[PDB]
């Protein structure tokens, strides 16, 4: 037990998953801090010497992080993972990246089991002297994940088809809205500099009238304004804060993976 094998990762939610993995044998640190908005994160001078200092460095790819191609350029000698491999992207529908992936594929749990695998296999093939821990650990974690699917399909199952229309800030949620069953609304399909700032907000005002959609949510690392505004103009409740982009601290709500999906749900639930 010398000085510990170093994963570095973009972002936290990847961060809580490969420490799931990696148990004590291995230390994951994440580039971005918990709150901090990921897609346009512009890096600075200390997080080029946290990434060289890893053994390995493990990113969303389906160009999330739109920074982070042109950062690792500066990072010598340092093996990169991308931790979407095999998963089946889901294009974005409306505005400036209509068609581009929606690349928050870890939204549906059982894409989680592969982003497990990804990071199972990264990690047994950088550091073998634990493949044993990093296996059993995956295992175990894995049947966690898989273990989500029935109480959170119950948590939702008030909710009538018609009625499961999900309306949130950040188009983030198309990964969860197909796997459980709901229609997706959105006030911006994925964080950016862009227009489209007030006719969408009147085109999502439009939906909510003849769907007499009841709430709307906003996330974490974005501006509650807009929802909230929405919320004003229509009759709906603002129902929000969900999580997507980032963890929270490790003593606010959301310190891990499983309890940003299990409170989003629960979120979503209470809201109707
Ligand atoms: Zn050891
Ligand atoms: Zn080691
Ligand atoms: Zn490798
Ligand atoms: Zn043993
Ligand atoms: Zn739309
Ligand atoms: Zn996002």
């Amino acid at each position: 037990t010398a000085k510990k094998f170093k994963v570095v990762t973009t972002f936290t939610i990847i961060q809580d998953i490969a420490q799931n993995i990696a148990g004590d044998v291995a230390v994951v640190e994440s580039i971005t801090k918990p709150g901090a908005e990921i897609h346009d994160y512009q890096p600075t001078p200390r997080d080029i010497v946290k990434a060289q200092s890893a053994d390995l460095i493990l990113w969303n790819g389906m160009n999330l992080e739109r920074w982070f191609e042109k950062f690792f350029e500066s990072i010598k000698d340092v093996p990169s993972a991308v931790v979407t491999a095999g998963i089946t992207p889901l294009p974005i529908r409306e505005g400036p990246y209509s068609g581009i992936a929606n690349p928050h594929a870890w939204m549906s749990p059982s894409n989680a089991l592969i982003y497990i695998e990804n990071i199972r296999k990264a990690l047994v093939e950088h550091d073998p002297a634990h493949a044993e821990t990093y296996n059993r650990n995956a295992q175990a974690y894995a049947e966690k994940i898989k273990a989500l699917d029935a109480p959170l399909r119950e948590r939702l199952s008030r909710i009538p088809a018609e009625q499961r229309w999900l309306v949130t800030s950040e188009g983030a949620f198309s990964y969860l809205a197909k796997d459980y069953g709901f229609k997706e609304v959105y006030l911006w399909p994925i964080n950016a500099e862009q227009q489209g700032i007030p006719q969408q907000v009147r085109h999502v005002i439009d939906i909510i009238r003849e769907n007499k959609i009841p709430v709307v949510f906003s996330e974490s690392t974005i501006s509650d304004k807009p929802a909230k505004q929405v919320s004003k103009e229509t009759g709906a409740q603002y129902g929000g804060v969900l999580y997507v982009d980032s963890l929270s601290g490790e003593k606010g709500p959301v310190p891990t993976y499983i309890s940003l999906i299990n409170m989003t749900v629960d979120t979503i639930a209470k809201g109707f």
